[PDB]
């Protein structure tokens, strides 16, 4: 472990998002910022909102620069409108550097800020191609690398607790690590396996095979990447294209058929509860996602447990029961490897070598019988044909 200053610098959870502490302006204004690999805009609340306890005050920053331009970002459900500008930015539990970066000062928003989340802004870590208004708005990570000696790489260890946490427990507990400029070897076990970044827009990857308890889903691999497959810390669930979702749910139901669950559970709408400590993890199957490797005709696999895809939630009666929602859902915008997936792994965003590394997380939730896995190599032909165009 050679990045001690950055270890344990995250807080939060899969459902409301993981955040890092940052400061903006002169003198520094402290804000909690959502770490999002599924967007490319750095934005902060800059006007009072019922869910914000603090916000960026441009008139109190002597280093604030007005870009005199409007900006709008529509997300999956939420959205915001704001005003573009620049300021000095630092990450207290990050590299010991200050950079001048673009900041969208949020003036209006709908279903963006989450009550009790503890975050007041969003750090879009993806590439300029998906930045709004357009690709001329340099994302924060690009500015950081260009202005400093920080290597063009970041890595994320998201730590799911495996049980519910209220707002107060979230504040008090460590939610993970964001290592800026390096790979901290204390955050994972086993080997790091790398998948290519197909195109620099979202963090786009190629899934070449899917298994449920070792049983091949047997779909044309193009289906798994229709119309794209992305790694997104800003999305909670594992989201699958409609056809893949229907086939995966049918297979997960058949594997867990010793117990019957209502349709609302499988639709990700209603919770299922079990008496304290009796969740039957063993009846639920493991899920393997095979990803294209860096060597020609070579693949590797990442394997998750129900401890990853069953999201802990507090009971409607707040009882001693262990309650969960099914964290797999349909998508009409391709595969999304969200926070519940990422929680099983140490993920290295190697922008310099246009590749994503995965290793078993030192903080993944498991039992005495099974663990999450990263294994290879596998001989896999015609992998570039799995890519949708
Ligand atoms: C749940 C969701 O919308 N997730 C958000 C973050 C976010 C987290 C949050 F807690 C509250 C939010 F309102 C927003 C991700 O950025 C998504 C947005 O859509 C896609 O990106 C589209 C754009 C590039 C932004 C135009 C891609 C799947 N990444």
């Amino acid at each position: 472990g050679s990045f001690v200053e950055m270890v344990d610098n995250l807080r939060g959870k899969s459902g409301q998002g993981y955040y890092v502490e940052m400061t903006v302006g002169s003198p520094p204004q402290t804000l909690n910022i959502l770490v999002d690999t599924g967007s490319s805009n750095f934005a902060v609340g800059a006007a009072p909102h019922p869910f914000l306890h603090r916000y960026y005050q441009r008139q109190l920053s002597s280093t604030y620069r007005d870009l005199r331009k409007g900006v709008y970002v529509p997300y999956t459900q939420g959205k915001w409108e704001g005003e573009l500008g620049t300021d000095l930015v630092s990450i207290p539990h990050g590299p010991n550097v200050t950079v001048r970066a673009n900041i969208a000062a949020i003036t209006e928003s709908d279903k963006f800020f989450i009550n009790g989340s503890n975050w007041e802004g969003i750090l879009g870590l993806a590439y300029a191609e998906i930045a709004r208004p357009d690709d001329s708005l340099e994302p924060f990570f690009d500015s950081l690398v260009k202005q400093t000696h920080v290597p063009n790489l970041f890595s994320l260890q998201l730590c799911g607790a495996g049980f519910p946490l209220n707002q107060s427990e979230v504040l008090a507990s460590v939610g993970g690590s964001m290592i800026i400029g390096g790979i901290d070897h204390s955050l994972y076990t086993g080997s790091l396996w790398y998948t290519p970044i197909r195109r620099e827009w979202y963090y786009e990857v190629i899934i070449v095979r899917v298994e449920i308890n070792g049983q091949d889903l047997k779909m044309d691999c193009k289906e798994y990447n229709y119309d794209k497959s992305i790694v997104d810390s800003g999305t909670t669930n594992l989201r699958l294209p409609k056809k893949v979702f229907e086939a995966a749910v049918k297979s997960i139901k058949a594997a867990s058929s010793t117990e019957k669950f209502p349709d609302g559970f499988w639709l990700g709408e209603q919770l299922v509860c079990w008496q304290a400590g009796t969740t039957p993890w063993n009846i639920f199957p493991v899920i393997s996602l095979y990803l294209m490797g860096e060597v020609t005709n070579q693949s590797f696999r990442i394997t998750i447990l129900p401890q990853q895809y069953l999201r802990p939630v507090e009971d409607v009666a707040t009882s001693q029961d262990d309650c969960y929602k099914f964290a797999i859902s349909q998508s009409s915008t391709g595969t999304v490897m969200g926070a519940v997936i990422m929680e099983g792994f140490y993920v290295v965003f190697d922008r310099a070598r246009k590749r994503i590394g995965f290793a078993v997380s030192a903080c993944h939730v498991h039992d005495e019988f099974r663990t999450a896995a990263v294994e290879g190599p596998f001989v896999t032909l015609d992998m570039e044909d799995c890519g949708y165009n």
